[PDB]
């Protein structure tokens, strides 16, 4: 009986908070129930809950601008449901006849299970982390303004797609047009097969933390004839972007030689790993910065180590970087850091040389792809494998590791590739690495001035160090 309805509809009315329209709820309700309309419209009257029964048969609900915390039991054959802009934190079970879902500007940190016939899901503007398992037949998903780092597999029938506004750390894989609204992301690359889709997909990319030189390169092969792609497109202020006064500090080192190409540097290292947090990158840069304000031989020695690196080097931060903490371990050891620590320096040392074959590794498959920099290859291998391959010093992102191109198989032949290359040419590079001449300079003249004067191509350097390394090696047992 209708009157059950009425009733119940009754009871709820009067438990309206002062500005509270819930004597018209009533009305439309029954107005709703009487006739059997397949449309039910409760916008705009400040409406705090709903009452728990719904009409029935209804088709359509709006219950848009309330402050809704919650829904009722949805009625079984609603196929459409505008409920955005309430307060809503859940969502009830959506009927199976869904086809439009909005829910727009609300506190949902999740949704439910999508029902198959769903064609529109709208959640912008909500707390999102994930989505459930997308239903086979969605034309248009909306959910800027989350807090998503990964979407599901993307249904064929799928035609746009808006992510504006979310954390997501690569571009999502492609499942007639297909649209996908990317801005504002955490998109630090794109894979390389992007440019052999289809001119029927489209992709907006503006304002991600993708560098200048992947950005520079995709306006490049997007010029030449003949997929559309929308994208964007000196020298205290550099060091003081790594903090936190240092600046000031800083200032007086302005009129020295190389210092417009150290700020070139820090710039382009910035363009590569300002997106990530947490790193830990940030932290390390920060103190090793702090040790070259400190020392003025330091600081010289670094500028030129910048300035040989930019004829070719450009597009290897990682190789001067990893130079630049070389030049600081010489720079120790010479201030005698490493006695009686020539097994610590030796540790050190199998630790560098990783990382050492660890970039060549990344160099070698970036050097050829023009829109991932070697930093984020570096990088992952870096966070992926430091702990098997023992890394103490190694910066390990917790995020941006989900590389394009980078496979298992990829981290595996590395890891391998580190042992094998290690077993077979360390103790050689040791006995010709910076550090350790540094201590055999500073501890070991009497043996390093024979050598050199024993000295009378690089191949003679490798055969006449690696003879005082042996031999000093056997002294430290």
């Amino acid at each position: 009986t209708y009157a059950d309805y009425f009733s119940a509809w009754d009871k709820w009315e009067k438990q309206a908070l002062p500005g509270e329209n819930r004597n018209e709820a009533v009305s439309l309700l029954k107005e709703c129930l009487i006739n059997q309309f397949s449309e039910l419209q409760l916008n705009r009257l400040n409406l705090s809950s709903l009452p728990d029964n719904l009409p029935p048969q209804i088709t359509v609900l709006e219950i848009t601008q309330n402050a809704l915390i919650s829904l009722p039991e949805l009625p079984a054959s609603l196929e459409y449901l505008d409920a955005c802009d309430n307060r809503l934190s859940t969502l009830p079970e959506l009927p199976a006849s869904l086809k439009h879902l909005d829910v727009d500007n609300n506190q949902l940190t999740m949704l439910p299970e999508l029902p198959a016939l769903l064609e529109y899901i709208n959640a912008d503007n909500n707390q999102l982390t994930m989505l459930p398992e997308l239903p086979t037949s969605l034309e248009v998903l909306s959910v800027r303004n989350n807090q998503l780092t990964f979407l599901p597999e993307l249904p064929e029938s799928l035609e746009a797609l808006d992510v504006s506004t979310n954390l997501l750390e690569s571009l999502p894989a492609v499942p007639t047009e297909i649209f996908f609204r990317c801005r504002e992301n955490r998109i630090t690359h794109i894979p390389e097969n992007i440019l052999s889709l289809d001119p029927t997909c489209t992709i907006i990319l503006e304002d991600n933390p993708l560098s200048s030189r992947i950005r520079e390169s995709l306006s490049q092969q997007t010029a030449q004839p003949d997929p559309r792609i929308y994208f964007s497109m000196p020298l205290a202020d550099a060091v003081t972007a790594w903090f936190p006064d240092v600046s000031q500090i800083w200032h007086a080192f302005e009129h020295e030689e190389h210092a417009n190409t150290f700020s070139a540097f820090l710039d382009r290292l910035s363009d590569t790993v300002s997106a990530r947090n947490t790193s830990g990158f940030r932290e390390q840069v920060a103190a090793w910065l702090e040790k070259l304000s400190a020392s003025a031989e330091l600081r010289q020695q670094s500028f030129a180590v910048a300035a040989d690196a930019t004829e070719s080097c450009e597009d290897r931060v990682a190789l001067t970087w990893n130079n630049l903490r070389k030049t600081l371990l010489v720079h120790q050891a010479s201030e005698g850091l490493f006695d009686n620590d020539t097994g610590a320096l030796l540790s050190l040392g199998r630790e560098m040389f990783r990382l050492e074959i660890l970039e060549d590794i990344a160099r070698d498959k970036v050097r050829t792809l023009h829109f991932v920099d070697e930093i984020e290859v570096y990088l992952a291998f870096q966070t992926m494998l430091a702990e098997k391959l023992q890394l103490s010093t190694a910066v390990k992102e917790m995020r941006f590791y989900g590389v394009s191109g980078v496979t298992a198989n990829d981290l595996r032949t590395a890891e391998a590739m580190v042992r094998s290359r290690e077993e077979n040419e360390f103790t050689d590079w040791f006995s010709l690495w910076g550090p350790w001449h540094a201590v055999l300079k500073r501890t070991e003249a009497d043996r390093w001035a024979l050598a050199e004067e024993q000295k009378y191509m690089r191949e003679t350097e490798q055969q006449i160090y690696r003879q005082l390394t042996d031999e000093v090696l056997a002294l430290r047992l």
